[PDB]
């Protein structure tokens, strides 16, 4: 039902101790790279969020990060989930630790929350008070900055990002133009921690007001 | 069953007044455009025949159009369907009155059509009498000028094309290479109404003696295998 | 079951005689080019092997060849699958030819191998021991070289991938980054037919250990 949170769960985690040269060729790794962490789960955003955490807590760069066509729903497989990502690391150890805060932060009450009683839209409002070196890299902004996280179906974003921009002293840094592969939409919006939390309460409010109104247009604007 | 037209269904429309200067850039608007209409649906070429509809109907230009991946069977939320449509213009008026002409369009009995007993296969075969801006830009013809719009199944498709290019005088303009983010397959091809009329028809006659027999070729070459 | 072959399947096969030059200029075909063989499958990669092993049975060139989004279970009409192969050659008896080595190869009991009870976790470990003109060039090899063609789930993949590496002397040559538009990952690696092989068996090994569990790091 409305406001409800819909959980996120991880489906696989593997570590690989001594990358191959051929795969960290394929991959663009740098020579320090030489363990890998492994990670798939059936919500792509948290994991996103989840993957730029763990570079705070431990020596890991995000090195691969990607998302599966049609989402978790439509996956064909048991392990595919919606998302792949791959940490790397100076050791297992240290891959293990920033593994270990990916982890914990995708159980840590984060996720996508439900706009209707069917659960059949739903949206992500987060607030990232202090990126790490993936999201602030990806957003073009310094380490350590804060962002808005925002998701949602194509209309609904695109309706309710320029509802954020309205209401919040933000700027806009990465646009997900739709679809994304898993058929949403949405932006990375960056400013003060106050402007960013301002921003999802705004993008929140919007998609709720599109799913209860999806159809409505015609009054004076 | 063969023949039923499968009808296509608006999911949601909404305008955005002022557009923020930031969407605007992300969007790559022109300066003039102030006003935003956003519209999703379930089947994705009647709605770019619709839009293109409302660029004849209004003061408006459409700035976005894009299909979702696996198609509207395979969304995973209410509103996403398979496509999103926005048109840009210079007031919340005219963007208002493109998406009414764009509504009544996808409401006028265009569709795809079933070649099969349970509609598992089907196929776009629309002529566009008369182009507006959008449909005319894309497939680099003069505006007003006619299109043989033509959608189906990848191989289908492939095969459909050419035996309407074959039937025709028409040229080929845009090339749908298989798969569009609906795994369908296509093209848009120009030349006189009559022409145009002619490959639809030809291009509908092959999809559907494709389904009626997609696999003759085994009895007939693969035998002794 | 664990070890069951996933049978793959061919949906519709269709043949276009004297393509027409529209066709043939947005196909980006040869002048030669004068017939084109078309097939779609529920199995890309099988059907991608097989493509390539026509090359070697007929006059044919592979001058098409794309994946569906979502893969075969997620197709929304009855023929599109998750593949679409589309041959060339100078005549309809060369690429009948070419279609009919792409069926005996697709019915030759290659396939995805399931590495669980229930088939939900699949993968593709097939040593191709002389590549035809397709692989060889999507590849970046040499006409003829060895093949071990590997794909599975995207982190069974990568995992899969490290493993093969390290089992035989070969080169990844070409890597499926996941997703593909079927949401699997994989790669082509090449080496001596022996080394192609142990790579294979490395792979698929690899993948059952991760089937057999997901969680354990
Ligand atoms: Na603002
Ligand atoms: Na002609
Ligand atoms: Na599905």
């Amino acid at each position: 039902m409305k406001n409800d949170l819909i959980r996120p769960n991880v489906l696989s985690v593997k570590i690989i101790s001594n990358v191959s040269p051929e795969m960290a060729k394929k991959l663009e790794l740098e020579p320090h790279h030489k363990s890998l962490g492994l990670i798939t789960a059936d919500c792509d955003d948290v994991t996103y969020t989840a993957l730029d955490e763990a570079t705070k807590a431990a020596e890991v760069d995000v090195v691969y990060a990607r998302s599966m066509y049609a989402g978790a729903g439509n996956a064909s497989t048991k392990l595919a989930g919606e998302v792949i990502g791959i940490l790397a690391g100076p050791s297992p150890a240290e891959v293990r630790s920033g593994l270990n805060a990916t982890l914990d932060f995708i159980d840590s009450g984060v996720g996508f929350v439900s706009a209707n009683e069917d659960d059949s839209i739903c949206y992500y409002a987060q607030c990232v008070s202090r990126t790490g070196s993936y999201l602030s890299k990806t957003a073009g902004i310094r380490e350590g900055e804060a962002l808005a996280y925002l998701v949602a179906p194509p209309l609904e974003a695109m309706y309710a990002l320029d509802a954020a921009l309205k209401a919040a002293d933000v700027e806009m840094c990465e646009f997900f133009a739709p679809p994304t592969e898993t058929n949403f939409a949405g932006a990375l919006l960056t400013g003060s921690q106050s402007a960013c939390k301002a921003a999802c309460d705004a993008f929140a409010e919007a998609v709720q007001s599109v799913a209860s109104n999806p159809l409505g247009f015609l009054e004076h604007h």
